[PDB]
């Protein structure tokens, strides 16, 4: 059976000018994604489970007791909890923003009162749903959270991140279940540069992202094909990295090409327990740069989802991170939890089966097989 995790005090992370009209991570998203599950039945086809929040501990096998401190509490816990006066003054962080609204970097918000908690909510739920799959309680789940994770750096918050719930549900697997083998697949426009930094060293984890790179002009201009891992752990981080822009902008053929020539026969080497996905969606058609570019259909999501769950027992587990139509992110979540059922596809047009990948993205993915060539048996 297929488990669902999402719970309104995700919601009340909000910029306290009041409009969250100046803001593309609002409470809107996750609420739209959620009713579009309930009205076409897939919700009352899942297990629903209660979330809760992470624990600062938790929190703490990716992020540092500083980090977890500022972000992880209401300002009276804050002072009282921190009795290794690890953190200095709080007026070198805050920021004002353009919009009137408290911020801590030129556009990432905060709620002195309800961000705190809905971050660790964000966690806490993934990881639950994540611990259910991997103890053969649940087959799969998807995970309708936010604030989004993926950026989130040990001890610095970007892009409207403040903690990488996923990189936490690895590392509490491997401490507490002692999970041998996890694959992160992030499919998220954007490089997940906090999940590619928590597991850098680590070959236990192999973390795989495709996203827009350009000569590393796009958000967040990490993630080189190049970047392969340091110490043990080269040749388990893999950057699917697609380059020279919009011409022609990047789509289903040139996706579904990328996981057929280098990620499922990588996935398939390596052979997981596990697999994990930041599941983001603004590869979508509908979302212009910065935010994407790219003319990927939702429908797309429901066969690479399906490719992932011929891995590792079926054991999948995946978690929104970007993603801002609505239309589109209501589509692709309709589809991947679809998927997760066991339900048949909404098919993929005929012309897009046939397509031949776009030159770029040809010569994308030559780049990542000649540099992946030396540590993988599959492409040599
Ligand atoms: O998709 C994302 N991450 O994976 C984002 F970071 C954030 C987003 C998340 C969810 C909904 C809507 C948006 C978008 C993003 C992209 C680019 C920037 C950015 N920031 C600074 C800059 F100079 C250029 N681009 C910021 C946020
Ligand atoms: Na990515
Ligand atoms: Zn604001
Ligand atoms: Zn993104």
């Amino acid at each position: 059976t297929t488990g669902l995790v999402y719970d309104t005090l995700m919601l009340k992370h909000q910029c306290t000018c009041g409009s969250s009209s100046s803001h593309p991570e609002h409470a809107g998203r996750i609420q739209s994604i959620w009713s579009r599950l309930q009205e076409t039945g897939l919700r009352g086809k899942c297990e629903c489970i209660r979330g809760r929040k992470a624990t600062l501990e938790e929190l703490q096998t990716v992020h540092s007791e500083a980090h977890t401190l500022l972000y992880g509490t209401n300002p009276a816990n804050r002072q009282k909890l921190d009795s290794k006066k690890l953190l200095g003054s709080l007026a070198s962080v805050f920021v004002r923003l353009p919009c009137g609204g408290v911020g801590v970097d030129s556009d990432t918000i905060w709620n002195e009162v309800h961000s705190a908690g809905a971050a660790r909510l964000a966690v806490g739920c993934v990881v639950e749903l994540v611990f259910k799959v991997a103890t053969g309680e649940l087959k799969n789940g998807f995970a309708v959270v936010r604030p989004p994770g993926h950026h989130a750096e040990e001890s610095t918050p970007m892009g409207f991140c403040y903690f990488n719930s996923v990189a936490v549900a690895a590392k509490l697997l491997q401490q507490r279940l002692s999970v041998s083998k996890i694959l992160i697949v992030d499919w998220d426009v954007h490089h997940g540069n906090g999940t590619q930094q928590a597991f850098y060293s680590d070959p236990s984890v192999l973390y795989m992202s495709l996203h827009r790179y350009d000569d590393g002009n796009f958000f967040p201009g990490s993630g080189a094909p190049d970047e392969v891992g340091t110490g043990p752990g080269v040749g388990f981080n893999v950057n699917m990295a697609f380059t020279g822009g919009l011409d022609p902008p990047m789509g289903d053929a040139e996706y579904l090409a990328a996981f057929r020539t280098v990620v499922m026969p990588i996935a398939s080497e390596f052979a997981p327990d596990v697999v994990l996905v930041s599941s983001g969606f603004d590869a979508v058609e509908g979302h212009p740069t910065p935010l994407g570019g790219y003319n990927l259909s939702a429908r797309c999501f429901g066969y690479l989802t399906k490719q992932l769950m011929g891995l590792a027992g079926g054991r999948i587990v995946l978690a929104l991170e970007g993603g801002h139509d609505l239309t589109a992110i209501c589509d692709a979540s309709e589809a991947c939890v679809s998927a997760l059922l066991g339900n048949e596809l909404d098919p993929l047009p005929e012309k897009v089966l046939q397509q031949r990948p776009n030159a770029n993205a040809v010569r994308s993915m030559e780049k990542v097989m000649e540099i992946h060539s030396k540590y993988w048996r599959c492409l040599q």
